[PDB]
């Protein structure tokens, strides 16, 4: 094949996110049986059906027996096969069980998209598959120069917003990509001049990124249990890098992670201290802010392309009885997100 004229950083990114064995490695981390439910048999209607059984388990938990729960728990394992041998699998009887399997199915949606791009489309041996797979993302990815002003601001955002409670690792920036998904700037047009636009982090495991770059950040479907998400079904962002970095699910056994910097149109924020499982905002509000105990210093805010970057050092917020150590931002219309950067990160675990 022609050998591909993309920059080396962009080529390594494509290999990373379209890695088939990584998708399998992620599936088994959720205790899925690849014998019964391999990567190829995975589909949206099975995932949605599973979500719905998870919604029924939510219902039985909210109204209090281990007899009826058993049947609902078993129907879930019927739809998404798990690896337990000749088993008796563990019972899904609490809110934690619901949250955990919801977060798995979230990931399965992104893996299904990644794999479907991989096995859809055309097969040309005279093209480098790196280029082939790059085109399927429908995203322009360019490497940012390490000396540029936007690189300096971004590295400072990474540097200044690592939390003391997440000090089991620290982060090096390897590559900074400027990204532009097809049609997203057009979709963002109604919110482009809205007040309170903020450049915020979103981390995910690397096996979600083909899905994210092709489909954008999305809302979990109607079938998903709204109780499974702290502030309902929306797109979640953080202003502290380490909080988002945790959702990469790096380890000593694979600490290369990817993280997004997106422009989020927050507008009039509906501020909350504790969990609230809503499927729609109250009138006049464009986002939810989960109020952190700590927050980046408001005096140290900086502008990048007319978007506030909250890159100050973490200080006290003056909020008392909150569930959240750090801030959290949720939007409930996918048109309120414009993804601007993607960072490849080097996790230095000190444990
Ligand atoms: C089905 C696709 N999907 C559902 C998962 N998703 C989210 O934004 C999302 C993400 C999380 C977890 N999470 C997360 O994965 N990354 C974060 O940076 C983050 C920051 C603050 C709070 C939660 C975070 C929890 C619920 C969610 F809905 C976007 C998304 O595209």
């Amino acid at each position: 094949h022609m050998k591909s004229k993309l920059p080396k950083p962009v080529q390594d990114l494509i290999k990373m996110i379209f890695d088939v064995e990584s998708m399998k490695k992620a599936m088994v981390e959720y205790e899925i049986d690849l014998q019964k439910m391999p990567l190829g048999k995975l589909s949206k209607r099975q995932i949605q059906a599973a979500y719905s059984i998870l919604s029924e388990v939510q219902q039985a938990v909210s109204q209090g027996s281990d007899s009826q729960i058993l049947d609902l728990s078993n129907r879930f394992y019927t739809l998404i096969p798990h690896d337990f041998g000749m088993k008796k699998p563990p019972l899904l009887n609490n809110a934690d069980s619901v949250q955990a399997k919801a977060e798995m199915l979230d990931n399965l949606l992104d893996i299904e998209v990644a794999y479907s791009l991989l096995r859809g489309g055309s097969d040309d041996s005279s093209k480098d598959p790196i280029d082939v797979n790059y085109e399927k993302l429908k995203t322009d990815i360019k490497v940012v120069d390490r000396d540029s002003e936007e690189a300096e601001i971004i590295r400072k955002y990474v540097k200044n917003t690592h939390a003391t409670t997440h000090n089991a690792y620290d982060l090096e920036v390897i590559d900074i990509f400027k990204i532009e998904r097809e049609g997203e700037c057009q979709r963002y047009k109604p919110f482009k001049q809205l007040h309170n636009r903020r450049l915020l982090w979103h981390g995910s495991r690397t096996t979600n990124f083909a899905g994210i770059l092709s489909q954008g950040l999305r809302i979990a479907p109607p079938e998903a249990p709204v109780t499974g998400y702290m502030f309902g079904k929306g797109i979640y962002f953080a202003d502290m890098v380490s909080k988002s970095a945790n959702y990469c699910h790096t380890s000593q056994g694979d600490p290369i992670g990817l993280i997004l910097l997106g422009e989020v149109a927050l507008g009039n924020m509906y501020e909350l201290k504790h969990a609230s499982h809503i499927s729609k905002l109250p009138k006049g509000k464009h986002s939810v802010k989960g109020l952190g105990k700590t927050t980046p210093d408001p005096s140290a805010n900086i502008s990048l392309d007319g978007v506030d970057v909250p890159l100050g050092t973490g200080i006290s917020s003056g909020v008392n009885d909150t569930s959240l150590l750090y801030n959290e931002y949720i939007v409930y219309d996918i048109a309120q997100v414009n993804l601007k950067y993607l960072l490849k990160l080097k996790f230095n675990f000190k444990t």
